[PDB]
């Protein structure tokens, strides 16, 4: 109940929202049907509109007015956003000359530069580029400031999981806005983008920036507008506030816009209704910047223009529909549209089954245009599974495409042309940034970059400590002139301990077996050498990666490799090797075929065993160094030991060859030799993060051989490829992927062909960043490089995403 019967008299747009039953004056008001009975009248005034013309200036005050064009208006704080240039001879901001602002050139009493937020919906990457004719205020933003080509959002690509994200630097998973659209078991409630759900905090997990500034003493704007407040009153109130007194006045603002959102889901991306909607948004940004530069304050204030995510072409004639693959259609609910999310329609029915489902799902039609997936199986680089209002069935669909339930649900709900939501990959799904002001740099273009990043950058432009985030606090400086973040790398919890000859053959007995007896001081001296670490700077390029949790784990030097042994998991946490670009592909020699050497350095108890592989018959085994890529038929025996052998699933083995035999061999030729580090996850409780001994739910039959989720690579070599990946004197290049390990490949709907024909796309799929890798594993990678670690962690955070320009 709200008594509407008090007054916005002095009021209007206040920052402490009262409390029911009091009528509200504040941004919100409208939103929860309780803005007191005047709150249009004074404080969504109109009256003359939104600009100063000749005949206005100078005028005497008439309070009824949208805006004043009054004398008093500067002291006043609201004046017309145009009136120094109608009626003082002023040039509109983006009529001026861009200037370096090399300090925040601030009024008194300014503590710090503001940091407004200028957000907009539906701002696709390449909008900045092909409207940039129309856009000249935003285009001067662009140029004159800190740029990025395109920012990466996160998975979904919807408008409420997006901006909490850049809110919180959290993944969607994390802080529990998982669509536009949820149902959380455990509250057994609904979240929706209609209705009064979506207002309660339990769905909002985490610590939003303006939650951080306040506990911190730095005052924030409301952010949120109440949908029927113009624009022009939200930019009007925006530097209204900026007047207040120092002890009042915000320190950061936020501004959305519902476009070019809305009318792209109308006209499609670039249908010929978009520009109109561009050219409005450039004119809010002008009043913005006017506004600012009348206040004195357009060298002081840091604006950051971000967009949520982007935009494709989509129509209704582009629907899937489970109808077309399901019997029991009506036995499941679907969240639809540019993904799918299935459950159970009734969990009072038993015979539901999710196995069915999927198998009913997968490559059923030669064009299918979704991929079903149980959650803990998507690409890991989409962080979407460890949250239970993720539904365990996903349907990951192909851009341009939809998903519905029945025919019925897409005429009975063609309207839309535009759509958003797919992999945050996809080209079109790419949206915007632009950083201007004292804080950012001047005329600086920066790589594209994921929006989890930015409440980090946020946080250090108001000089706040975030809250704990899934950023990587350091890997933007290079946005900034000035407030950079400088991070220490994290201290190694585990010292390796590296063994000599400790055993005898005979000891072991792991029912392992090789023809590797036939019997010299000159390469007697020569393989010593090798295993005390002689050709260690060629194959450990960074130095070895640190490991950030208490284990107990061996490093083992090779002639081809190094590797990091853990006698926990009793296989590599990683194995380090470089390939340059002259080397050979060999093959496995017939007598070597099923050949397992004891390795000699590791107790037989800490050591994989051949007939545990015997014994499982589902379960076979692969190397993590490849013996194709032996430097001589003398090293290709350190290949085969024990301690170089991983669990694998036949399925995923033939990835895995392809892999080392065709792909690792490719890369060096066409990078100029390559690092490579290769290793085993385990996310058993597909939380991103590396599980402990007790969280592992497979094992190899009859052993202690923990089974990996996934299998990593990290390959590395020079930026500038005309120097080879060992003798690199500058920046890096890198890609990674995370495979996961299955049992099938179920997942490519092509395999039964040759490898050549899909291993390649699988493994881009599943590209990863370094970081991801790093949570997955508990390592520390780059340690011991020429690069600064700012740089350094820039490069952990890169995707190398596949898609075209
Ligand atoms: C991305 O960045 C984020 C932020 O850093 C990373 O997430 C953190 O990861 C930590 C490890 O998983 C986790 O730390 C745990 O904290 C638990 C207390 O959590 C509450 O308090 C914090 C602080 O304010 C709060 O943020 C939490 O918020 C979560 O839950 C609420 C309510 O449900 C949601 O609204 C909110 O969105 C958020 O949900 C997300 O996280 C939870 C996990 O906490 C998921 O379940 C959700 O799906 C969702 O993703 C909480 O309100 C604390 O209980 C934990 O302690 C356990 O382990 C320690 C070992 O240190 C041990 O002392 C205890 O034994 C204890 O175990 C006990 O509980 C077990 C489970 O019931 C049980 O098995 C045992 O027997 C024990 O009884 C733990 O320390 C931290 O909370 C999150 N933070 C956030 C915001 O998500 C994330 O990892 C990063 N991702 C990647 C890929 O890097
Ligand atoms: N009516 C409205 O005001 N909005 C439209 C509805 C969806 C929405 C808005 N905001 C607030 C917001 C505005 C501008 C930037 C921004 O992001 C930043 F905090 F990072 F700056 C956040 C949200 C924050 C979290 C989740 C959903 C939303 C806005
Ligand atoms: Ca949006
Ligand atoms: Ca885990
Ligand atoms: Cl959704
Ligand atoms: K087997
Ligand atoms: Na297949
Ligand atoms: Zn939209």
């Amino acid at each position: 109940w709200t008594a509407t019967s008090g007054s916005c008299k002095g009021r209007c747009f206040e920052l402490q929202e009262v409390g029911p039953p009091d009528c509200r004056c504040d941004n919100l008001c409208k939103s929860y049907s309780s803005c007191c009975h005047d709150f249009d009248e004074l404080c969504l005034k109109t009256a003359r509109g939104w600009e100063c013309t000749k005949d206005r200036c100078g005028e005497v005050r008439n309070e009824e007015n949208a805006c004043h064009c009054s004398e008093d208006c500067l002291s006043r704080g609201d004046c017309c956003t145009n009136y120094q240039v109608v009626c003082k001879g002023e040039s509109h901001w983006v009529d001026d000359d861009c200037e370096e602002i090399k300090v925040p050139e601030c009024p008194a009493g300014f503590v710090r530069p503001p940091l407004i937020i200028f957000s907009v919906d539906g701002f696709r990457a390449s909008y900045m580029k092909k409207g940039s004719k129309v856009m000249p205020n935003i285009e001067k933003l662009r140029s004159c400031g800190t740029h990025a080509p395109y920012m990466r959002p996160v998975y979904p690509t919807k408008t409420f999981p997006n901006l909490y994200t850049l809110a919180t630097g959290l993944y969607p998973e994390s802080h529990g806005i998982v669509g536009n659209s949820m149902y959380d078991p455990v509250f057994d409630a609904s979240f929706h983008l209609r209705g009064r759900e979506k207002f309660n905090h339990r769905w909002w997990g985490g610590q939003p920036l303006w939650i951080t500034a306040t506990k911190q003493g730095v005052r924030a704007g409301t952010f949120f507008w109440s949908v029927s407040i113009p624009h022009e009153r939200r930019i009007l109130t925006i530097l209204q506030w900026l007047s207040l007194p120092d002890n009042e006045r915000p320190s950061v603002y936020a501004f959305y816009s519902e476009q070019p959102d809305f009318s792209g889901h109308k006209y499609g991306p670039f249908g010929p209704e978009m520009t109109n909607p561009l050219r409005e948004i450039d004119k809010t940004v002008g009043q913005l910047m006017d506004g600012l530069k009348q206040l004195r304050l357009h060298r002081c204030v840091n604006v950051i223009f971000v967009g949520d995510h982007g935009m494709e072409d989509v129509t209704c004639d582009r629907t899937e529909f489970l109808s077309n693959y399901l019997t029991n259609v009506d036995d499941i609910t679907l969240v639809p549209g540019t993904l799918g999310r299935i459950r159970a329609k009734s969990i009072n029915n038993s015979k539901y089954d999710p196995k069915t489902i999927i198998a009913a799902l997968t490559c059923k039609k030669p064009d299918q245009h979704f991929k079903p997936y149980m959650k803990q199986h998507l690409p890991k680089r989409l962080h979407y599974a460890n949250n239970r209002r993720i539904e365990d069935i996903h349907l990951l669909v192909d851009r341009r495409w939809h998903v519905a339930r029945k025919p019925l649900d897409v005429y009975k709900k063609c309207f839309f042309q535009g759509d958003h939501g797919f992999d945050n990959k996809v080209n079109s799904m790419q949206t915007v940034f632009v950083g201007y002001g004292p804080t950012f740099k001047y005329r600086t273009k920066v790589p594209p970059f994921e929006n989890i990043e930015l409440y980090n950058v946020m946080c250090d432009l108001l000089g706040l400590k975030p809250a704990p985030n899934n950023g990587t606090h350091g890997s933007l400086n290079h946005l900034l002139r000035t407030n950079t973040f400088r991070p220490t790398m994290p201290d190694e919890v585990s010292r390796p301990n590296y063994p000599g000859i400790m055993y005898l053959q005979s000891e072991f007995d792991l029912g392992c077996t090789c023809d590797d007896k036939v019997e010299n001081k000159l390469e007697e001296l020569n393989k010593r050498l090798h295993t005390k670490g002689s050709t260690k700077e060629r194959h450990l390029l960074y130095g070895r990666p640190a490991v950030l949790y208490r284990t107990s784990y061996d490093i083992l030097y090779h002639t081809d490799f190094e590797s990091g042994y853990s006698e926990i998991f009793l296989m590599p946490l990683w194995t380090s090797y470089t390939i340059s670009k002259q080397a050979e592909v060999s093959s496995i020699p017939e007598h070597l075929t099923n050949c397992v050497r004891p390795d000699v350095r590791v107790s037989p108890g800490f050591s994989q065993n051949c007939l545990a592989y015997k014994n499982d018959k589902q379960m076979s085994y692969g190397f993590l160094f490849p013996p194709y890529l032996s430097s001589s038929p003398e090293a290709k025996y350190d290949a085969f030991l024990v301690t170089n052998m991983v669990p694998m699933y036949p399925a995923f083995k033939r990835v895995w060859a392809y892999f080392q035999r065709v792909l690792v061999k490719k890369y060096a030729s066409e990078r100029n030799g390559v690092n490579v580090i290769s290793g085993p996850i385990f996310d058993y409780n597909y939380d991103g993060l590396r599980d402990t001994e007790d969280e592992i739910k497979q094992y190899v039959e009859g052993s202690s051989i923990p089974v990996p989720t996934h299998y990593y690579s990290i390959i590395t070599s020079c930026l500038d490829f005309t120097q080879p990946a060992d003798k690199c004197d500058g920046p890096l290049s890198v890609s990674s992927f995370i495979l996961p390990h299955r049992p099938d490949n179920d997942e490519s709907c092509n395999s039964s062909e040759d490898e050549s024909k899909w291993v390649e796309e699988l493994m881009k799929m599943h590209t990863a960043r370094v970081r991801d890798i790093e949570h997955l594993t508990g390592l520390d990678f780059y340690r011991k490089t020429s690069r600064s670690y700012s740089e350094i962690l820039t490069l952990k955070t890169y995707l190398h995403t596949y898609e075209s320009e």
